């Protein structure tokens, strides 16, 4: 019984998308703020710089007329929030889901386990029971709700389903990121106005993989391999970084110092995960990079000497959707992995063997999975 | 059977916090603190509920200052969720924080040695989460490995030990630091004659955190394995979002729970005994010890009625339930502790009364089940 591996990877989106270019106009149209011309200009300005070209929104300009609360800054939200995305989340990651399932190409009912991660909303029982419902799958799939907890969390799938795979024989895991920034648009406010970066970075969007070790022959056709996984923290990150969930809904606390503190502290990681494997050479490895804003990818880039492309799928993802929070990394592999196939090369990673996913988040949590590629 | 084998409960630590109120005296106060005392048949309706509930004190995080300077939790329906997170944001990392102080305790060894933390909790959300700040209030390094369990329900306790075998299993030299920690701050409310059925929960749940240490391959001298979770297995009952349900709202946690829930359960309870301990040739349900979660004293009952167990199996469970009302995803755990503490106050042979096998059963939203099957220890 060998190690965990992905099997399959699958994406979702909601329909409804925006282009970032024409969002700061649309943005402040909707939440009838065309009055406060500065801010207005302001935010084009951070549009301009996310690097975003759009994002897909389950909030519509009609849901918007429904419900004005939304429009405001403060006003009490978090119930038709709720409402919205206690349904909604679960039917993003059924979509996502029944793609892996395809591509996976093995009956649904052969899933043993599901995880379903998401920050956008919470409800007893979870997404996770909705989701064994929408897919048609048994009560006997033994289900873990992982809620609330950020834009680090792919990775933390990652290590979580490793566990899963290699302890259980024949398990076979139904892995589910699922994220919608429902749960923190706002209206724009001159006494707050760090939160428009929030408005600009974050999009909806739902992954899937499937994870599971000793691969039938002729079958599955594994795409990777979890190497290893593990957590760390940058002391006193809280300060820095947080995010509560409020009658207002999610709000969003993150300073200047997020993007330099994270990227000085990546190294470590590194080479904490890649020393016992013999390798220190960062540029012989394929990379995946959650994209929390373009500032952290560029000086994440540049604080490591990686080689300019070496992050194109991340910015990829973001160009195409933005800062779908935990998702974002699942992207990124089917990215990279799809693009190795556009590119005629060997792996699915990019052509190499050893690459390394790193995600962050809340608490200048860091996430750091060391992945092996597999003949494309 | 490997000694590189199972996860095994290696410590058992409980908390709760310092105020407490009686059951007996619960409704006076209930209803004189929200303001209440004109509505005198609720009043009655609501003695009678308490009488029933076969518990006889609760820990609260909550007191009477908080409850006067906050009248939104004394209403039914008012905006009240900012100052429910303001409480548990905080508190519930703290009380988390001593029951695993005491856990450590047992252990014996040095916390630096703790490898992973497993939080889990239904009573408020933050991010960072609890389990971040517990590794901040415990002085513990940030490279231990967390997981974030929030907004998960009762049936969690069980849900906790199935994912720490794993942790521990598929992990050389790990040591899983378990915490539920949990607070009927989260759903307490004001009386309302339109809504009756939620006085149930204004009865029911309570305040208490348990941890327990989970590790692979005991150190010879060092360690004393207190149990051995030797399966560990999920369900629901198809339907069963309709039965019991709680949803997170601008007034905090409400409470959906149909009169079927506990024949339901207990209709239920014995698949998953087959299921869990057929491959071990186990048939016989009082030839176990017991550890089941008392979401009310009806479905205890009639989980005893159901299956046939003398009236002792459960005396753990109802010891806590008289001694701590509902707390949640922690009740197990509490049964845990209790039911080894039992064994050596009766002169038991092993930590599970004497007996080799035993089964901790939980349940909660969705009619979720989760069945785990343990071994003892000597005592
Ligand atoms: C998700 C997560 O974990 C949780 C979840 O959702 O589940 C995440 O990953 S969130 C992490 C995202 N972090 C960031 O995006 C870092 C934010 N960026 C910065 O802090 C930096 O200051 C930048 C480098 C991005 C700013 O410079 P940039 O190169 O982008 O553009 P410049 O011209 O400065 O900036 C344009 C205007 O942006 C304003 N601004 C940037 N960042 C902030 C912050 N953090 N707070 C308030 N304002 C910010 C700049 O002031 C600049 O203003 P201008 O009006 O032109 O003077
Ligand atoms: C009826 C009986 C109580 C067995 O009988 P009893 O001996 O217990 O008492 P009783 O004779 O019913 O008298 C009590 C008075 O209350 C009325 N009444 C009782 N029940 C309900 C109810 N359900 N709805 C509405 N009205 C109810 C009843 O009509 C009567 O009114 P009156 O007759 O005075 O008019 C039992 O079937 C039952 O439903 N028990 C509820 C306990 C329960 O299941 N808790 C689950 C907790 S879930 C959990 O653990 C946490 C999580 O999962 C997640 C998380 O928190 O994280």
């Amino acid at each position: 019984e060998g190690p965990a591996l992905v099997l399959a990877i699958g994406t979702a989106t909601p329909s409804h998308w925006i282009d970032q270019s024409s969002y700061p106009d649309y943005y402040f149209r909707v939440t009838n703020s065309d009055h406060l011309v500065d801010l207005k200009e302001k935010f084009r300005r951070i549009c301009s710089r996310t690097m975003i070209k759009k994002r897909h929104m389950l909030l519509t300009e009609e849901i918007l007329k429904k419900n004005p609360n939304l429009c405001s800054f403060s006003e009490p939200s978090l119930d038709i929030r709720q409402d919205i995305l206690v349904s909604e989340i679960p039917k993003l990651g059924k979509e996502a889901a029944l793609k892996a399932i395809q591509e996976w190409a093995q009956p649904k009912s052969t899933i043993t386990h599901l995880v379903f991660c998401t920050r956008s909303g919470v409800d007893m029982p979870g997404a996770d029971y909705q989701l064994i419902k929408l897919l048609g799958l048994g009560p006997s799939v033994q289900r873990l709700m992982m809620y609330q907890q950020g834009c680090f969390a792919g990775g933390t799938m990652l290590r979580l389903a490793k566990d899963l795979a290699e302890n259980n024989k024949g398990a076979r895991i139904l892995v589910i990121c699922a994220e919608s920034s429902a749960i923190g648009f706002r209206g724009p406010s001159e006494s707050h106005v760090d939160n428009l970066v929030a408005q600009a970075l974050f999009g909806d969007g739902a992954a899937a993989i499937i994870v599971g070790s000793n691969p039938k022959p002729g079958l599955e056709k594994p795409v990777f391999e979890i190497v290893s996984a593990a957590q760390t923290f940058v002391p006193n990150g809280d300060c820095h970084l947080a995010l509560h969930l409020r009658e207002m809904g999610l709000t969003f606390h993150c300073t200047k110092d997020v993007p330099p503190t994270i990227a000085k502290n990546v190294e470590s990681c590194l080479t904490k995960a890649l020393e016992p494997l013999g390798i220190s050479d960062w540029n012989s490895l394929f990379w995946i990079l959650h994209p929390g804003g373009n500032a952290i990818v560029d000086q994440v880039e540049n604080k490591l000497g990686l080689e300019h492309e070496k992050l194109r799928a991340t910015r990829n993802i973001l160009r195409d959707f933005g800062n779908m929070s935990s998702a974002c990394v699942l992207f990124i592999l089917d990215e990279i992995r799809k693009k190795s196939a556009r590119d005629g090369l060997k792996t699915t990673g990019e052509g190499l063997d050893f690459g390394v996913l790193l995600s962050f988040g809340p608490g200048l949590t860091i996430e750091t999975v060391v992945l092996h590629s597999k003949p494309i």
